[PDB]
Formats: C-alpha cells, structure tokens, sequence
C-alpha cells in the first residue's frame, strides 16, 4: 500500500487543476458538442479514432468543392466513425462550408479531450514507487508547465485587472478570480528566436475548458485543419470581450467558471485587413502578422507596458474607442494572427466568473 504525500498546491490552484482534468467537464463538453459519452466514452477516445474523422471530412470537403458519394453518404460514414447524439434522431449532412468547418473545430477540441486523458496515463515508474503524489500534484506535474498564482499586489496584477475591466463586456464584465503567471519552459528557446522583432502585446486568447490542459501542457497551437475568418493561424483578440466569446464555462456551484489566456504575441510588421480572408496561411511577404482590424480598439493613448523576460511588452488599457479608418470593416472587434506557433508564449491564465 502506497502513501500518498500530502499536496503541495494552494486552493485556488487545487481547483484549477481539478477543473482543468475533470471527467465530468469532459463530458459535458463533448454533450455541448453533440457527441454521444455513451458510444465514445473518454476512456476509449482513441488518436486513431480522431484521425479517421478528420479522413472523413477531408472527403466531405472534397465533395463540397464527378460521381463520388453523396453528401448524405459520406456524412454518414463520419458519423459512424465519431458517434453524435440528436436524441437518437438522424444527424445532420454535412452540407456547407460553415458546417464542416464546425465538425473540423469539435474534432480539434476533441484531440485535445484525448490528449489530458493520455497524458493521465499511470507510467511504470509509477506502478513501481513506493509513495506517490497527491493526485492534483500529479495532475498539475504532468503539465510540465509552472503556474503561480498572484497576488493583489504582484506588479502586474493591476494592469491586468485593469485591461480585463476597461475592454470586457460593459454590462456584465467577467468577474476576476485568479491570475496565475505561467511559464511553460521551452517556449522558451523558440520565443528568444523573436527577440530581435519589436511590437509586442500582450493579448487574449479565451477557450473551451476542456483545451486548457492541452495548452498549457504544449502552448497555443495551429493544426491541419483550423481555420476561421482569418485562415489558419493562431487568433487573439484586444479587447477581452472578444475572447470571452469563445469561452466555455462551466457550472459549478451558484456560478459559472472559464478560464482566459494573456499572450505575450510578437507581432512584428503588421499587415492590417479589413474584410475576411479564411484563405491565409501566412501574412504578406515582409509582414510578421495579419490584424483583422475592427471597427473598434482599445484607446491606444491610454496602453501601458509590462517588462517580461527583459522585452516591453505592449498592454491596453483603454476602453475601445471608434477608428476611423476602419468603420465599415466587416470586423467589429480587431482579430490578431499569427501564423507560426514561436510568435507567442503564453504569460498569464485567468479564472473569471
Ligand atoms: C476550435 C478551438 N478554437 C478556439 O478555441 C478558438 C478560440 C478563440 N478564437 C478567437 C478568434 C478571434 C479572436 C479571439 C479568439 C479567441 O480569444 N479565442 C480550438 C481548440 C483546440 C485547438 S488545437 N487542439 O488544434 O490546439 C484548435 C482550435
């Protein structure tokens, strides 16, 4: 009988690591996404699985842009292959751009889904040790990423809570909870690469739940199949109610959780747009990042800097304010990219009600 050693973690990083890895946010999250638990429970989640659905609708793609199979019939084969859940009513074909972009998105949270229960798995060192950690040391350890949490008078603290309150939702601005400095090791190397390249902000970056493990575990990330009005990059926003838009909470109590990212992005040259392009893969030669600019943005009279890792970083401050060179772009909200993984470390994760 092993020991189990008492846990080393504070409340409030306790209750991340367990929301981060809980099984029943998991699952509802997969319920969120259609997915039926009951035919595709975590447990059997397979990498393999995940590839073939991803097969599937590279297919259906092909067929939306001849004589091959029906959109019918090839929905259906994705649907065999990840089993979804209308109340035992048909699924939908997967018949428009938007849709299978849709279906792309589920299967690239779900891979992440897949990921924290991989990384879960008990090792042979593990079976063989005598003590072991608490299981949200172990869980937080398997991260490989260091989290410490702030307090009230940490030198950011303020500018931070400041950019949360001046560019989140007027009404109902998310209520800050914690902020944890992150720092993921070996984003490191790749980032010193950009030392050279100026114009740094630090930006938002909000998620599902159920990706946060993965990030934090190997960083924000652009896949095969991402996309979105942008094209296939890594998206952050200025203004926090952007972001916060993408957030899925959860929950728990009398409230409702989620969490948010602070990026610290080297930006570089930018290329400014004003009308989607879901077509780009990189900016314009020369141009280190794309901005999808909105009709708004945070008062750039008011922006402040943080110093990280010896670098200024750029951090709003202001409310968003009108531009007037961009009133009739078909953003509201600016949307910053990059197109390559190196351009951003992760800095900070907020939990926000
Ligand atoms: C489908 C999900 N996407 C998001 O979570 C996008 C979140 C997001 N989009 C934004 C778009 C414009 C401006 C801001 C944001 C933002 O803050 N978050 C996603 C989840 C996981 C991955 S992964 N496993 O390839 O690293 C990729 C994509």
């Amino acid at each position: 009988m092993k020991r189990v050693q008492p846990c080393s973690l504070d409340p409030a990083t306790q209750k991340l690591i367990t929301n981060i890895f809980s099984k029943e946010m998991f699952k509802n999250t997969m319920a969120l996404m259609d997915l039926d638990v009951k035919k595709m429970p975590l447990g059997k989640l397979s990498k393999q699985q995940i590839a073939r659905g991803f097969e599937a609708l590279e297919a259906l793609e092909e067929a939306l842009k001849d004589g091959g199979q029906s959109l019918e019939e090839l929905s259906s084969h994705f649907y065999t292959v990840i089993p979804h859940n209308f109340g035992h009513s048909q699924p939908p074909p997967i018949n428009s751009p938007e849709l299978l972009q849709a279906k792309k998105d589920m299967l690239l949270v779900l891979a992440d889904i897949e990921l924290a229960q991989a990384l879960q798995a008990v090792s042979e060192q593990e079976k063989t040790v005598e003590e072991v950690p608490h299981p949200l040391d172990r869980d937080y350890q398997l991260l490989k990423c260091q989290l410490q949490l702030l307090d009230s008078g940490a030198p950011e603290y303020k500018v931070i809570q400041t950019y949360l309150e001046q560019t989140g939702s007027n009404h109902r601005c998310p209520t800050l909870q914690h902020i944890w400095k992150v720092n993921q090791e070996g984003e490191e190397d790749r980032f010193q690469a950009h030392s050279k390249l100026g114009n740094r902000k630090l930006l938002w970056h909000g998620t599902n739940m159920a990706v946060v493990a993965a990030i934090l575990t190997s960083g924000l990330r652009i896949m095969p199949h991402s996309g979105g009005r942008v094209g296939k990059g890594i998206y952050f926003a200025s203004e926090n109610s952007k972001s916060a838009g993408y957030v899925i909470g959860m929950k728990c109590g009398a409230h409702h959780v989620g969490y948010m990212f602070l990026g610290e992005v080297a930006l570089g040259r930018e290329h400014h747009i004003n009308t989607d392009n879901p077509s780009l893969k990189s900016p314009p030669p020369g141009f280190d990042s794309v901005i999808a600019r909105g009709h708004t943005e945070p008062d750039p009279t008011q922006d402040t800097e943080l110093e990280l890792d010896g670098q200024q970083v750029v951090v709003p401050q202001g409310q968003p304010v009108p531009c007037p060179e961009f009133s009739s772009s078909t953003f509201s909200q600016s949307e910053y990219l990059i197109y390559q993984e190196s351009q951003c470390r992760l800095r900070y994760l907020l939990e926000v009600h």
